[PDB]
């Protein structure tokens, strides 16, 4: 029995999930602190939760997510020196995934793709801060966006 569509996105959500420990452990090792900011987030009207929970909304949320994340996912490739192949490996799983949910979202269209020339400008931002607030912001992008794909994994099997 082959992998079906909706299998295919599940196995790639846990496998970035599996890719995000594996580079929170490296950027982690890496911190001298370790062993304003506005990251994509479900709320109840985005239709991913059982209460309120509407499959088209929700879809269309999880995809602008994934694609609002990407800037972030470019700046912790960016920083990591070290860790350089595997943040690179979770640009391009993000990616994949994202073109997996826009074949099952064809039927939809439209989607807020966001504006290049802010997200060049948000990286600018980022990147200036000192090495304190660098290192906490690669923690709070790194647990944001395992919490949205883990939000989207639950939702995408409750479709």
């Amino acid at each position: 029995q082959p992998l079906t569509s909706s299998e295919r996105i599940d196995k790639q959500i846990r496998y970035i999930l599996d890719g995000i420990s594996a580079l929170r452990k490296e950027t982690c090792n890496k911190s001298n602190l370790c062993e304003n900011l506005n990251l994509p987030k479900m709320a109840e009207k985005d239709g991913c939760f059982q209460s309120g929970f509407n499959e088209e909304t929700c879809l269309v949320k999880i995809i602008t997510g994934l694609l609002e994340f990407e800037v972030y996912l470019e700046y912790l490739q960016n920083r990591f020196e070290s860790s350089e192949e595997q943040a690179r490996a979770v640009q391009m799983s993000t990616k994949v995934l994202i073109q997996f949910l826009q074949k099952k979202a064809k039927n939809l269209d439209a989607i807020t793709t966001p504006d290049p020339t802010t997200n060049a400008s948000l990286l600018t931002k980022l990147q200036a801060q000192n090495q304190w607030l660098q290192d906490m912001t690669t923690h709070l992008i790194l647990r944001s966006f395992k919490e949205f794909l883990q939000s989207s994994l639950r939702a995408l099997r409750q479709m």
